[PDB]
């Protein structure tokens, strides 16, 4: 219908995919634009609800979007979140698919502690990509901040009542994207925080590269195709899908080699980064390859 809760008009589909899952949204009490959030109450594979349940978990947070409401609205279930700027994948693109080192150390440093801080409240992320990496808008003063979106995929690794990490296990069945996973996703192991690192990793490569080794794979099955892509993954030396970036290499075999239940080291990461980053006398300035050009709006 025409609003989401006591306060919030629903307006246009914005970006691209979602088919109409994702609205422009104001705050009419607050003048203020949002995100609207949108699934069919009809639908057979309920995710909302959970992700707003993970953000209330999560609370409020540097790069975590601030969730205002969740509620029906028509024959949808409804989020009101934050309004945020372009995804990673769109400002890539916008700067023909490479991120310079710079651009991509400022990602990195700021997305271990995006990681560390979902972590953190317990939770495992397990949906590492671009897209869901969002710069601010101007207007909120954080169009510098690379914001996390999208908790549909993430799981308690923390069993509340037990204060365990959850058990490990194996035959996960694959769901999540091929291109950023980790190997042992790839191997149907439970996700830990050594897989969201992992497939940080990898999506970093992906910027630096402009591209990964097993990209282009196909298969007449998704598993198939999950298996090609995993295979090529272990296929590909570190040395090799980090040639010319020793940090990167440094970055990805130990997170490659962490233990199931084991805590990263995120100061360690970040380390290797900021020392890097400094190495090269880079200045913690924010000015990110796609500063300067025609940003897509909302
Ligand atoms: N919080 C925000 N803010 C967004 N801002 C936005 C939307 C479209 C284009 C641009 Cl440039 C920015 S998208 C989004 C979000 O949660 C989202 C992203 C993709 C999606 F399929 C559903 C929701
Ligand atoms: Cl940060
Ligand atoms: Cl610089
Ligand atoms: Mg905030
Ligand atoms: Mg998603």
């Amino acid at each position: 219908v025409l609003m989401v809760g006591p306060n919030f008009r629903v307006g246009k589909k914005i970006g691209c995919g979602n088919f109409g899952e994702l609205r422009l949204g104001k705050n009419l009490y607050t003048n203020e634009y949002v995100a609207i959030k949108l699934e069919p109450m009809k639908s057979r594979a309920p995710q909302l609800h959970l992700e707003y349940r993970f953000y209330k978990q999560l609370g409020s947070g540097d790069g975590i979007p601030q969730v205002y409401y969740f509620g029906p609205c028509g024959k949808y279930n409804a989020m009101v979140l934050e309004l945020l700027g372009p995804s990673l994948e769109d400002l890539f693109d916008l700067c023909d698919r490479t991120f310079s080192l710079k651009t991509v150390l400022m990602i990195a440093i700021q997305l271990i502690s995006r990681m560390e801080y979902v972590h953190s409240k317990n939770l495992i992320y397990r949906d590492v990509k671009p897209e869901n990496f969002l710069i601010g808008r101007p207007g909120n003063k954080t169009q510098q901040v690379i914001h996390i979106i999208d908790f549909a995929l993430a799981k308690e690794y923390i069993d509340p009542e037990t204060k365990k990490h959850i058990p490990y296990r194996e035959h996960k069945s694959l769901t999540g994207t091929a291109r950023y996973m980790s190997i042992n996703t790839h191997l149907g192991k439970e996700q830990s925080r050594r897989d969201d690192l992992e497939a940080l990793g990898h999506m970093f490569m992906y910027f630096l590269r402009g591209s990964l080794p097993w990209q282009g794979l196909k298969a007449d099955t998704l598993k198939e195709r999950y298996q090609k892509i995993g295979d090529t993954k272990r296929a590909t030396p570190i040395e090799v899908l980090c040639e010319n970036f020793p940090e990167m290499a440094t970055y990805l075999r130990y997170v490659r080699r962490l233990d199931f239940f084991e805590k990263p080291d995120y100061d360690y990461l970040r380390k290797l980064f900021t020392d890097l980053f400094d190495r090269k006398g880079y200045m913690f300035d924010y000015e990110y390859d796609w500063i300067g050009k025609q940003l897509p709006t909302p």
